[PDB]
């Protein structure tokens, strides 16, 4: 099921009112304690109004509300479940505001929540805008609302978290579409669990920033059930789905048509693989004993072109092998991959071990050294996480991670590695004095400005448990070489989370669970906005406008032109992301040099290097001096 990140508040003492009940199912039915008892709105000789549909709450005094709960009516009847929905606070009961979490909950009879950042409220209305299956009535058998023990104000000047995103699904896995802006999420057979899959079927959902719109979609065609996958964006715009729960399939998902194709199937079967696409737009994949069976799964590599896989057979996975207590299983999981010059893929770990990954011939692979620094060799560090802020200068952050994938302490470990060309040993150093927090399960995603964004995990790995969290993000900052906290969230989110880039500049953060009757499955994600969107009073800033581009389409080394409404000091392009169990193989940023063409028109050239700026789609940002980005340009990099 779920859970909420609060207590119950009693209710017997409170006061509530809704747009229409049902004599005998009155909106107090929903309030008493008494599961077989419910509110309903009108029918019948009433008439049936259709939604959006109204509960609204007078608790009497201010209560420190992080959430609510929906149980359904319980004698089988299904036509009163809250399909779109809205969560409002107020502390006046007349002004309401902006919602403080929106979107879908599914149809079923399963008990529902919102979960949300902490508020001081004394009222809560939830507004049902659709019935789940499209009827006319709202019912509800009970609603309750979860205090936190405490409120705390955020900190000025350290980003704000909200709103919570409601979702008929977990979001394990995830990308920007990059034609529509939407965010593509999906679980597995069901949209909670993957365990005694049949295969063949996946749930997906989508988030519109545009409209907050959620929807959801029953994808067979593919006949692919895409649950620990490896993710790619290739050089056709397409993003390759790979194993997982039907360990051989490939599945592709065209943001241009809004569908999925079926893909060849791998040469070698492969669950929670990492894959990575190259310089020539093809995608490389190694690794990945978690589904279809246990032994060593060397490299092969995706043609979008001639639609085929090819073993790389002299790609050898044994050398970033991790030494996880659980063996292969675990080992060649999660490969913290990034394409790069000339074909090769270099691998940064989790292995302690580095390698150089090539795809010419029959593959081969070539020690880079090992991740260290003068505080030493970096451990193993399953699930932690890898970053290429500054393409142009081969820069990858690291951090967290922990030795093994389950049962073992995380770390505040993180270096600085600097690639040179395929077959060097990159130059390691540790990353200002580390994390703030040891974490494992952790996302992160680059930021326009270059800084990263850290957010979620746990001090001790230990799946479908939300057992030691992490709730305190931490952005690092280049030019600083430091770690900084900001705002704390509420909701935790472990293994099975995700975060990606907007292209409005905030970032996405959800999932976590999915593990079918388990109490932690979080049907959800959070809005991050960074401080660089909020003024000195704590106002949305002003942001710089791109008002033309000369193409939106261009080669390596092309250049582009464009207007401003500001003057702007910086400008960069970012990768679209992906998703899944820590990894985000498609994300990367190239600071832009700009040539001033005077009159707020500027100039820049796209790097020649396509294993520095990969081909697919990436955003372009803006910022002016006060360091407000703009919102993305989508930019299409070909070779
Ligand atoms: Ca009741
Ligand atoms: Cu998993």
């Amino acid at each position: 099921a779920s859970a909420p990140i609060g207590s119950a508040i009693p209710r017997n003492n409170w006061a509530v009112t809704c747009d229409s009940a049902q004599s005998g199912n009155e909106c107090n039915k929903a309030i008493d304690g008494n599961k077989d008892t419910f509110w309903h709105t009108f029918y019948g000789a009433n008439g049936d109004p259709k939604p959006p549909h109204t509960y609204t709450i007078d608790m009497k005094t201010t209560q420190n509300v992080n959430g609510l709960s929906v149980l359904p009516r319980q004698d089988g009847n299904q036509n009163g479940w809250i399909g779109r929905h809205e969560v409002y606070l107020s502390s006046d009961g007349t002004n309401w505001g902006s919602p403080v979490a929106s979107g879908s909950w599914f149809a079923d009879s399963t008990t529902k929540y919102s979960n949300f950042e902490t508020r001081p409220a004394r009222y809560v209305r939830l507004v049902a805008i659709t019935e789940a299956n499209g009827q006319p009535w709202t019912s509800i058998a009970e609603i309750n609302v979860f205090q936190a023990s405490s409120y705390t104000a955020p900190q000025p000047g350290l980003g704000r978290w909200g709103p919570t995103i409601d979702l008929p699904i977990v979001p394990a896995a995830a990308a920007i579409e990059p034609t529509s802006g939407r965010v593509l999420m999906w679980s597995s057979y069901r949209n909670d669990a993957f365990e005694g899959s049949p295969g063949g079927i996946t749930l997906t959902s989508s988030w519109d920033p545009s409209t907050g719109i959620v929807s959801d979609r029953t994808v067979t065609v593919t006949k692919h059930d895409m649950f620990c996958p490896g993710i790619s964006m290739d050089g056709n715009g397409q993003i390759v789905v790979t194993g997982g729960n039907d360990a051989k399939k490939t599945s592709l998902y065209d943001s241009s048509s809004d569908s999925w194709i079926p893909g060849p199937d791998m040469q070698v079967a492969r669950g929670y693989q990492s894959s990575a696409t190259m310089s020539d737009g093809r995608v490389f994949t190694i690794g990945g004993s978690w589904s279809g069976g246990v032994f060593e799964k060397n490299g092969e590599v995706y043609s979008p072109s001639s639609k085929t896989w090819t073993s790389l057979p002299n790609a050898k996975v044994n050398p970033m092998l991790t030494a996880d207590k659980q063996g292969l299983y675990r080992s060649d999981n999660h490969a913290w991959l990034f394409g790069w010059k000339k074909g090769s893929v270099f691998q940064a770990g989790p292995s302690t071990a580095m390698n150089w990954y090539y795809t010419s011939g029959s593959g081969d692979v070539k020690s880079a050294g090992k991740r260290q620094s003068n505080r030493g060799v970096a451990p193993d560090a399953m699930c932690g996480n890898a970053v290429m802020y500054d393409a142009v200068k081969g820069k990858i952050l690291t951090f967290g991670g922990s030795p093994d994938y389950q049962d073992s302490d995380a770390t505040t470990n993180a270096h600085i590695i600097t690639l040179g060309e395929p077959g060097t040993s990159p130059n390691t150093v540790f990353a200002s004095n580390g994390l703030y927090f040891a974490r494992t399960f952790h996302t992160s995603v680059v930021l326009p400005d270059g800084s990263t964004f850290i957010t979620g995990g746990q001090r001790r790995g230990i799946p479908f448990e939300d057992s030691t969290p992490v709730f305190t993000p931490e952005i690092y900052v280049p030019e600083q070489d430091t770690f900084y906290k900001q705002n704390p969230n509420s909701i935790v989110r472990a293994y099975h989370s995700i975060s990606l880039l907007l292209p409005d500049g905030r970032v996405f953060n959800g999932g976590g669970g999915l593990c079918g009757d388990c109490t932690t499955n979080h049907f959800d994600a959070q809005i991050f906005t960074p401080n660089y969107l909020y003024d000195s009073n704590g106002n949305l800033a002003t942001r710089p406008k791109i008002t033309r581009t000369s193409t939106q389409s261009v080669k390596v080394g092309g250049r582009i032109t464009i207007s401003t409404d500001s003057s702007i000091s910086k400008a960069s392009l970012i990768r679209y992301g992906t998703a899944t169990h820590t990894v985000n193989t498609d994300q990367r940023r190239i600071p832009l040099t700009l040539t001033n063409n005077g009159g707020n028109s500027y100039s820049f050239q796209v790097p020649s290097d396509s294993g520095v700026a990969l081909p697919g789609y990436w955003m372009l940002f803006v910022m002016n001096s006060a360091g407000v980005p703009s919102v993305a340009s989508t930019i299409r990099v070909t070779q």
